[PDB]
C-alpha cells in the first residue's frame, strides 16, 4: 500500500469509483435520483479534468430496468383488465438507459465514455483477461473515462471469486494496480456492531456489508488502499480526495505509527485516577516533591531536550509567540521548580474535604464530600514551561490528566512527559498522565465523550476560540474575550486614574486581562483629563481610538473605532465617555463579555452601587484590571479564566478542578419507612462538619 | 396572504421557483453545476408529480454563454496567436444549451417542458398580458412545466419595473395568483446587517439583495407569499414545503399571533432579574408570601382555569401519565401552599453569602460573595403542578426564569402565570418571571445565546433526553437515565436486603431514581436468598431477567435480558451476580451511569473501600435508592437530579442556582506596584468572614 | 422501424458498425491528446467499446422520439454453445419483443471480437438469431443494389 494517512490522499493518480445499486435508484422507485447521480459525474467529470484517471464500476442497471419494465407492462394491459420481470430482461432495458444518462451527463463536461462488458468466465482465459486489461489501459491512456458492469443481460454473475459489482470492482482495481478504490455504498461506513445497538460506533480506520468487508481486505493486501463512503453524502469524492475524515479508511499502519493511540491512555489514567485516588496523605504530596529534585536533577536532559528541539524551531521562525516563549533555561526550571515546591504542601486536603453534615433520622448521617473529576484535557501552545506546572494541580488533584500542545517544541515535551510518568512510576504505581501530541485530531479526542472530563485551552486567546467554535457535546472551560473595561467618576481624583490606566495597560498587554476600553464621566472632559490620559499615551505609544458620544465631543480629536467590543491585545485602547453610570452599567453588559471590570471613585455611594450592580466575573475599586492571575488573588496557581456562570467564576483554582459527592451510612432505613406507618421522623439536624 | 405559518405550506398548490444565475454555473466557470441543477429538478418533479402546479424561472442563460462562447472562440485562433462576448450572442447559445439540458433531465421522469420568452415591452399591451397569462394558464392545466425567462438574446431588459429574473418572477407569480414563491439565490437568506459583522443573525421571519427583497415585499402585498433560501443547500424545496425552518419567510403575522414572542421577555425578566437583585432582606421572602395567600385566594379562578382545561383535555387520552397528573384540586393547593411557605423562610440569605475573606495588603481586601444566575429555562410536562413550585425557588434565588411545557393544561398554566407576575407586580417593581408557550419553536429558545444561562428539563425522561440530543452551545442540567444499582455483599443479611429491595423497586418504580438492577455475591447463590429475592418479586410481580454469571448459574431460572444497561421504569429489575466486588466497581462503572448507588453489608471493610472507589453521583449504605428527592436530604426543594461532573452532584437545592463573584476593595493599589521597586508584600492572610 | 413497429409487428434490429464510429472518435480523442511540438510536423477493442456506447447512445435519443423503448443485448461466440445460455437468451430475447420493447443485439467485441452455422460476423450472427426467433421475414440492409 503505497499511502496510509487520509492525507496522502491529494496525490491519489488511478482511481476507480463504484456506485452501489442503492445510490442511483430512490427509495420509492420512481425514476433515478439524479440529484446523488448528477453529484458524482460532476465530482468525476472533474477529478478527471485535473489529470486522474478515473474507471466508475456502476451497479443497478437491473433496478432502472425493473422500473422501465414496471411501466411498459402496465401499459399494456386491456382496458377491461385495468379495472380490476425476469432479471435479464430488466438488465438489458437499465444498461441501455443508463448508459444514455451517463452519456449526457458527461458530454455536457466534454469528456467521453466507453462501456466496457464482462463476465465471470471472460476472467479465467488469460489471454481474455490481458486483452482486457490491454484495453482497458489503451482506454485510460486516451482521457475517456469506462465504465464496467457485469454482462446482467445474459449470464448474471448472481447465479478471488467474482460475485457480484463488488468483488469484481476489487479485482479491477488490483489489476490495473490503482492507488484508491472508493466503494460509495449506502451506509455511512462500518461500525463495530449493527447500527440499531449500542455501541455502533463509526470506525474511521480499519485496521488490519460482509461481502464488501471480505472485498476490502482482499484489495488491501495487492497495495490498493479502499475507502468506504456513505453514497448518500454531499461532496463525498471531493472531500474525500481532499483529505478530510469521510468514511471508513482502510489501512496497515497501527504497527507503523504508534501503540500508544488514544483510548486505552484515557481509561488508563482513569485507572491510574482510581489509583493516584488512594494516595491522598503526603502521598501526592510526595508526587510533586519527587518530582521537584528531578526537575533540579535533570537539567542537562531536559536543557538539550529543549535547546536542539528549540534550535531546530528557530529556523522555521513561525511568529513573534512562538520563537519567543519556546526556550527553556535552568532559570525558568528554578521558577519552575519553586512554584510545585509550593503546589507541594498546599494541595494537602483538596480531596475528601467534608462540605455538609447533616442527620436525618437515627444512625442516619449522611455527608457530601470532595472527588477528583478524572480525566481532564488542557489544551496549549508550544510552551513547556506551563506543561509541568499546571500539571502540579493534577497531581494535586488526583485526577486523570491528558496533553496536547503542537509539534513545536515537542522534544521537550516528551522529556518533561517522561520525567513525570516517572515520578507517577516512583509514587503512584501507574501514570495517570499522558502526553498524546502530534496531531490527535483534536476533534477525535473532544469526539470522544464519558473518558474525558472537561476542556481547558491554554495556548492563547486565537487557540481556546478555536475550542468554543469546535467544542460540543463536552463541558468546557476557560476565557475567551478579555475585554476589560474601567470607568472614572465625576467626583475621581485623576493621578490615580492615570497610573490606573498606566498600570492596566502598560504592564503586559498580552495578557486576556488587559484592559481594551477606559469611560470617563461626561462632565470630566471639562476638567482637564483628558487630555492627561492621552498625555500617558502618548508617553507609552498607544494608539487611541474614540467612540460616538467622543467623536462628536471633540472637534480635533483621535480617529474612530470601529466597534466598541472590538479588542486589539497590543497598545490600543478606546476611550468612550458617558455621563449616567446606568449607562456604564449598561456598557458594560451590552459590550463587556463581563470578564473583568473595575472602578475608581471618590464618592462611595457610586461604588457600593457600581460593583453589587455590574455582572463581571470579577470587580474592583482603585485597582488595576491586572489582577486575575490567582497568584496574586492569594489563592494559588490558577488554570485559567472562567466567562461562564458555572461552577467557575474568574481564577480557577485548585476548587475549580474538584467535585463533591453524597454518602449515607444507614443501619435499616427505608424509604416507605419514613411514611407514619414507620417510626421515622426527619430531624434534618445540620451537625458541625469537623 | 392565504399562508401565515411555516406549518401551512404542505397545502401549496400553485407554486413558483426561481433560480438565482449563482446556483446554475459553478464559480470556476467550467460548465454548469450538474448537481445542484439535477437535485432541484428531481425535487420539481416529485412536487409536481404529487398535484402541485410548479413554473420555474431560470436565469443564468448568459453565464453559460459566456462559458461557451469563450470555448468556441479560443478554438478558432490561429496556431500563432495560440503560442502568446457581447452579451446578446452569450444570451442566445446560453439559452438554447440550458433548455436542452433541462429537457433531457426531466424527461428522465416523464414530465415535459415549454418555455416562454417574455421581455419588456409584452407587460404594456394589456391584451398581450392577459394573451400571455392565458397561454400560460392553459399550459400549467395540461401537467406541463413552463419555463419563463426574459428574451435576452434580442432585447435584454436590464438595460412594477422589470429589471431583472426577479421582480418578473414576482410580477408572475402574483398575476397567476400563486400560493408561495421560492427564491432560491446563493445567500443562506437575510442578516440584520452583512455577513461580514457582527450581530450578522438570520432571520427567519420578515415581519412587514436590496433587488430581492424589494421585490419579495411587493409580491408579498398580492396575497403571494415568498420564502429566500439557499440554492447550495441540499433538499432545500422539499424540506421548505415539509415545513421545516428553512431560510427567510415573509409574512404578516406579527399582529396576528402575539406580541409577546421572545426576545424581549428574556431581557425583560433578565432586567428584572436586575430589580429583583435589589430585593434580598426579607423581600422575595414577601414576594412568594404575597404568592402563598394568592394562592389560598384564588382556588375558583385556578380550579376552574385547570377544571375546563383537564376537561377539555380528558377526551383526547393521549397516555396515562398526562391523563393522570393534569387534573388539580385544591388538596393539591394545601401541599403547594405549604412548600413554599417554608421556602419563604428557609431563602433568607441565598443571594450575598460571603464565601472568602483574604488581604492581599493593606486596605486590599478582597472577598468573594454570591450571585443569581439570571435568565433560566425550566423545561416541563403538561404538570401544573410544578410549575409554581420550581419558580418558588426562582423568587428565592433572584434569578429570571422563563417555562415551557405544552398546550396541554395550558389555561392552567396562563391562570399561574398571571399568579405570580401580580406578586412580582405587587412586590419586585417588575416580572421577571414569563411563561411563554404554545409552540415557542424549543430549539429557538435553545439557539439564543447570552440571553438564557441554563437548561432544566421537568417533564419527565423522555422529555430530558430530548434536550440532550438537542442542546447546544447552552449549559444544561438535569438528569438523563436513573439507572441505579444495589449490592448484597457476602456478609450480608438477607432480611434487610430483603426488604430493602422491595422498598428500593415498590415504591414508585416511575422515579428516574428507581432502581433497575440488583447484584449479589456468587457465593449467596446458595445462601437460600435468590429464592426469596425473586419471592418478594412476585409478591409484587417483577419481571425479572438475568445476566451472563446467572443465566450459565441456574438451569431452569428466570428469563434473557436484553442489555445491562436497559432501564424499564416499571415493575422489571435485572439480576445478575459476581464473585468479586471489585468486578461489581467494575459492573457500575462500565454499566451504571454513575448516578445513585447504594451498598449493603455487614463487613465495615468492604463498605468503606465500596463507597470511596464507586464515583456515583450520591452512595448509601443500608438504605434504599428512593431517597434521591432532595426533600428528604434534608436539604429543601431541589429542581433536579444531576448526572454531570460540574456544579452539581445529585439533588440540584438552592445552591444549584447560584454563582460567586470576586470584589476587590483597593485604594491606591497597582499590579506593577506589586514588584520589588514599590513597597507593596503579598499578605494572603485569609480572615474570617462574618 | 418505428412505424413498422407502431402498426403492430414485433421488430429485432441487429446493428454492425460499432468499430466504424469507434475508430472515428478514437482518432479524434487521440489527435486531441499530442504535444503542441508533435502537431507541428487504435486496437479494434478500444474502438468497439467507445462505438458501442456512442451508438446506444444516439439510437436511444432517434427512438425515444417517438415514444418506443430499446434495450441493448451482447452475445458471444460461446453464448450459442452453452444449450441453457442459448435458451436463456432465446426466453429474454422473447420476453422483451412481447412487451413492446425494440431490442438491438450485437456481438460483443469490446471484450471478445468474435471475428477471431458458424457465427462469423454480424450476419450469420442475424440468420442463427432470427432462424431462432423463427421470425417470418429478414432483412440484409447492405450497401448494394442487391446480386448480380
Amino acid at each position: 500500500p503505497t499511502f496510509t494517512e487520509r492525507s496522502q490522499l491529494k496525490y491519489a493518480r488511478r482511481l476507480v469509483v463504484k456506485l452501489g445499486s442503492a445510490v442511483i435508484t430512490r427509495e420509492d422507485n420512481h425514476g433515478l435520483a439524479l440529484g446523488r447521480l448528477a453529484s458524482i459525474v460532476e465530482q468525476v467529470a472533474e477529478c478527471h479534468l485535473e489529470g486522474r484517471e478515473v474507471m466508475m464500476v456502476t451497479s443497478g442497471a437491473v433496478a432502472f430496468g425493473k422500473q422501465k419494465l414496471a411501466q411498459e407492462l402496465l401499459m399494456s394491459l386491456s382496458m377491461r383488465e385495468t379495472l380490476n420481470l425476469e432479471p435479464r430482461a430488466a438488465a438489458a432495458v437499465g444498461q441501455s438507459g443508463l448508459m444514455s444518462l451517463y452519456d449526457a451527463m458527461f458530454a455536457q463536461y466534454g469528456v467521453k465514455i466507453a462501456q466496457v462488458l464482462v463476465t465471470k468466465p471472460d476472467f479465467y482465459n488469460e489471454e481474455t483477461r490481458n486483452n482486457l486489461f490491454c484495453t482497458l489501459s489503451e482506454l485510460i491512456s486516451l482521457n475517456i473515462v469506462p465504465i464496467i458492469n457485469t454482462n446482467d443481460a445474459v449470464s448474471p454473475p448472481m447465479f478471488i471469486p467474482i460475485k457480484d459489482n463488488d468483488s469484481l470492482s476489487a479485482m479491477l482495481a488490483a489489476e490495473v494496480q490503482a492507488d484508491l478504490l472508493i466503494l460509495m455504498s449506502d451506509v455511512d461506513g462500518i461500525y463495530n456492531k449493527p447500527p440499531w445497538e449500542d455501541g455502533a460506533k463509526l470506525m474511521h480506520t480499519y485496521t488490519s456489508m460482509d461481502s464488501k468487508v471480505k472485498a476490502a481486505t482482499w484489495a488491501l493486501d495487492r497495495g490498493v488502499s479502499v475507502v468506504i463512503c456513505n453514497g448518500m453524502q454531499e461532496k463525498a469524492i471531493k472531500t474525500i480526495i481532499g483529505g478530510r475524515k469521510v468514511g471508513t479508511f482502510f489501512t496497515e499502519a497501527t504497527e507503523s505509527a504508534n501503540a500508544v493511540p488514544v483510548e486505552v491512555m484515557a481509561e488508563n489514567a482513569r485507572t491510574g485516577s482510581r489509583q493516584m485516588q488512594a494516595l491522598t496523605p503526603a502521598q501526592r504530596a510526595s508526587a510533586v516533591n519527587t518530582l521537584a529534585d528531578l526537575l533540579v536533577s535533570r537539567e542537562k536532559f531536559i536543557l538539550d531536550a529543549n535547546a536542539k528541539d528549540l534550535a531546530e524551531a528557530q529556523k522555521s521562525g513561525l511568529a513573534k509567540p512562538l520563537l519567543s516563549r519556546l526556550s527553556l533555561n535552568p532559570a525558568k526550571l528554578k521558577n519552575l521548580s519553586v512554584g510545585l515546591k509550593q503546589i507541594a504542601e498546599d494541595s494537602h486536603k483538596n480531596v475528601g474535604r467534608v462540605l455538609r453534615r447533616t442527620r436525618l433520622a437515627d444512625q442516619l448521617e449522611l455527608k457530601q464530600v470532595t472527588v477528583p473529576i478524572g480525566v481532564l484535557l488542557v489544551i496549549f501552545e508550544s510552551r513547556p514551561d506551563s506543561l509541568p506546572q499546571v500539571a502540579a494541580l493534577a497531581m494535586a488533584s488526583a485526577n486523570g490528566l491528558l496533553l496536547k500542545g503542537g509539534k513545536e517544541a515537542a522534544h521537550s515535551n516528551k522529556a518533561l512527559m517522561e520525567l513525570v510518568k516517572e515520578a507517577l512510576a516512583t509514587v503512584g504505581a501507574e501514570h495517570a498522565v499522558s502526553l498524546v501530541s502530534t496531531r490527535e485530531e483534536i476533534s477525535d479526542l473532544l469526539s470522544m465523550e464519558n473518558h474525558i472530563d472537561l476542556i481547558i485551552p491554554r495556548g492563547s486567546s486565537d487557540l481556546v476560540r478555536s475550542i468554543q467554535q469546535q467544542s460540543l457535546h463536552i463541558p468546557v472551560l476557560g476565557h475567551a474575550e478579555g475585554v476589560c473595561h474601567v470607568y472614572i467618576d465625576r467626583d475621581a481624583d485623576l493621578e490615580k486614574a492615570l497610573r490606573i490606566a498606566r498600570d492596566a495597560k502598560c504592564d503586559y498587554p498580552a495578557a486576556c486581562n488587559a484592559m481594551e476600553t477606559l469611560l470617563i464621566h461626561e462632565d470630566l472632559m471639562s476638567g482637564a483629563i483628558f487630555g492627561d490620559v492621552c498625555n500617558m499615551l502618548k508617553r507609552e505609544g498607544v494608539k487611541i481610538y474614540a467612540g460616538p458620544r467622543l467623536n462628536q465631543q471633540l472637534t480635533f480629536g483621535p480617529p474612530a473605532a470601529k466597534s466598541l467590543k472590538h479588542e486589539y491585545g497590543a497598545l490600543e485602547c478606546c476611550i468612550e465617555v458617558v455621563p449616567s453610570l446606568d449607562e456604564a452599567i449598561n456598557h458594560i453588559h451590552t459590550y463587556g463579555s463581563s470578564h473583568t471590570d473595575v472602578i475608581v471613585t471618590e464618592n462611595d455611594a457610586a461604588a457600593r452601587q457600581f460593583l453589587g450592580s455590574v455582572d463581571s466575573a470579577c470587580v474592583f475599586h482603585n485597582a488595576s484590571s491586572r489582577f486575575a492571575d490567582g497568584f496574586r488573588f492569594g489563592l494559588g496557581a490558577e488554570v485559567g479564566i472562567s466567562t461562564a456562570r458555572i461552577h467557575a467564576r474568574g481564577p480557577v483554582g485548585v476548587e475549580g478542578l474538584l467535585t463533591t459527592k453524597w454518602i449515607l451510612e444507614g443501619q435499616d432505613h427505608a424509604a416507605a419507612d419514613f411514611a407514619e406507618g414507620g417510626g421515622r421522623t426527619w430531624l434534618h439536624e445540620t451537625l458541625p462538619l469537623d
